[PDB]
């Protein structure tokens, strides 16, 4: 099967830093044609720790801005919706509609993005259990949804840290298509992320077997506006998607079947 | 002085609230040491399967609520999910409840604090004590004076929660704290760790407890197995302020 | 039932130290009659982080400095065992044999503690759960004991942090008298331990209902050779011990029946 | 070159250990990219229960394990759980393993480094991985040369254990890196997460696998739950060969 990857700058700082990414990315999929990819940027950062921090310029210019790398680009979108009125806008422009982590158990949001006939992805929860995103499908197919993600993104382990549990890719298999969060799950919550583990996590999730990756990059991850500790330098991305075809090629042999 | 915030965990009807309130509004009147708040939940907006019992509305339970405050002059508090829910429920609510899943929802606690009404985050299991400074922030930004920060357990493994007693002294820096008596020993709940555990957190050191409570906690339409029953409700009341009495001349200052 | 707090210098730095000690504990025993002392000191640190940190002055040495504290004060003894051959030279001295938290589970050296006849008190590994020192006791009483303790010191709780879960208190109590380590649970595992927490959670632990509770204390703890940042100032043990009696009578009444 | 270590998990007589040395030794003869060691334990010196297998005592299995050093010409390695062992242990062990539990216990460990064969601890589940530097300080103040330090999860919760592979990079910086495939998946443990997460192990980064096998698994006296089967040894390898040569293109430096 076609394996996924998400990835785009994690907020929308402007129409051109999309721009720019969204061209690297279009420059991408023409290269790796084995790889379905999927433009991915946040119109709203609406869990920020700080209330002083960057949040986004609002519903309104995100959706326009997407709506412009869909255009220019031809490339698939997704984006996070936060209440349920906004997954009706949002469906407008979003091919793949993301549930935010905290936001998992949410039942008014997983209804609100199945029934608007568009892919859902969840992030896991980092309070949940593998095999409690069981009921979360069951909640989004309930509502419509006919293709639905679990995205693999940490575990609360002690305070301010995150561990990744590889059984759960093959736990949640069982029951959706699963991804993998490159850059999200080395992060440090509420720390200030470990830039370091993002490669070596991402070959254990590869060889561990899941069917996509979701990474962040920004042209300058220093200067980002978010999540600047975990961003990937858009330099990087070309040779991390070849590392993960190759690893994902000689592994795939082995990986189990659910 | 010292808050009691009980009531069942969901308003199964009007009827039960009415019931649970009277008994409630009996220990107030019993014990005026002790600030009483009432407390049910319209809307079970997280249960973990679809097919769970999740309530009978908003307005269906705004209107009970009002029966409570009006049949007993107990004050109110209930929890909101969405933004939107804010301005309609604090029309009855003293204390707007914020849930533990969406203690960083910003607008969620913008909304809560821009009605006027007290505010009470639930603390994400995935939340260190320190960060809760910023929860406060937020909500001091938003207007918000009388806030809460409630203790309800942290991730611990998978289906587990631990409570970290450490916690409380480092929560009160910035914001009076709740300990949560039945959330904190659910299993994501063995109730026979709810009194010992409602009991250290006392001889710790909180501003209040927050008890779930029911005529018959096993025919609950939720948490059933942690809602504790109504009878032992003043029993528990009587032993914390004991505890409370004696071990508060050791509470460490700020 | 007479409570039990077990108290003394973490380490045997010299038996100078501990006759300053002993003699303090034992004006406190005259003071406090409802409760049962028992003086603690190990001869030997062998589980340090470091090869360069203090360890002692040896077996020899320190059996015959608890044995002055003994005679000159009266007062019970117990120290720690770290290897199966030591415990009958210690019990000549020990009337409770103490051992390691991480060594829990090493059969032999309960037995070896057991067959001597004397009490014996278990750290509760920081990896074990509350339900499995079922088995610790139950090595115990097949080794020959007669009188067991379990100590609840924390439990891992992710990297270089230890959180008490007092449930373990009532959950331990069905089968073994227990004991609370005051100052072992809120020190951070190869962190360089936070000695504002060592009140309260005091207070916790006797509200909630053990046996007796296990403090290390030295004159002064910023020149100790171990446990700088959690051993108790001396000053301070009586009003921490008046504290938890107070506590413990109120609260007592409503303690569970196991 | 690549290391494998691997053996049943108690010398349940050394009938069992000679079969197992015989298919260890044909693969050995295959796969010459890789440096086999036979493991086993003469005792399993901390079995939950009193009444569980513990073994047939140290001679008896250093007894046995020489007879598959010189029946097969394999290394060999076994754990010692007290300071005495270390010397008789040392006579026919290559690797003197350290149990978890007793990574900490400075006398073991020089013990251990005294008899000049190499050491590999296991990592205790209460460990972080940057508090290995001072294990490894230990053994070489005690004079050991050849250090190993071995990946076989951490606490999670009660009764589970965790892999975080980020472990495996950290340890790298002070001793070679062995993954434990058969612990690390144990409940104190679903098979099924045996063969992914050694996939991981490799795909990340590690000097050597260390795998209990046995005949029957089942009807093994230790590790029944957890000890892979003989026959499925040599496919495991082979997998394991094939990730670790396409991904070490990408293996970072120290
Ligand atoms: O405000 P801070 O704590 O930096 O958090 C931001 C990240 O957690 C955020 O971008 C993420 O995708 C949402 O949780
Ligand atoms: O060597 P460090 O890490 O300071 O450890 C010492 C304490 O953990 C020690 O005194 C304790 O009683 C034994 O584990």
């Amino acid at each position: 099967e076609k394996f996924l990857v998400i990835a785009g700058p994690c907020a929308i700082e402007s129409e051109e830093l999309l721009l720019k990414v969204g061209e690297e990315i279009k420059r991408l999929s023409e290269k790796f044609k084995e790889v379905e990819f999927v433009f991915k940027s946040s119109f709203d950062k609406a869990n920020r720790s700080s209330i002083h921090s960057f949040r986004g310029h609002g519903l309104e210019y995100g959706v326009k801005a997407l709506r412009k790398v869909k255009e220019e680009f031809g490339l698939k979108i997704t984006t996070d919706i936060h209440e349920s009125w906004q997954a009706e806008p949002v469906a407008e422009v979003a091919d793949i509609i993301q549930i935010p982590a905290f936001l998992c158990r949410q039942t008014d949001l997983l209804l609100a993005a199945a029934k608007t006939g568009r892919a859902v992805n969840v992030k896991k929860g980092q309070f949940l259990a593998p095999w409690d995103t069981k009921n979360v499908v069951e909640k989004l197919k309930f509502g419509g949804a006919k293709e639905i993600y679990l995205t693999e993104r940490g575990t609360t382990f002690g305070y301010n840290n995150l561990v990744v549990d590889f059984r759960s890719l093959p736990i949640m298999k069982q029951w959706a298509k699963v991804i993998y969060d490159a850059t999200h799950s080395v992060q440090l919550p509420g720390g200030l992320g470990m830039r370091e583990f993002i490669f070596p996590l991402i070959r254990a999730a590869v060889a561990v077997g899941c069917d996509g990756v979701f990474m962040e990059t920004h042209p300058e991850p220093e200067k980002a506006l978010s999540d600047a500790s975990t961003q990937l330098p858009l330099s990087q991305l070309e040779g991390i998607i070849e590392a993960i075809l190759e690893i994902r090629e000689v592994a795939s042999k082995y990986y189990e079947t659910i």
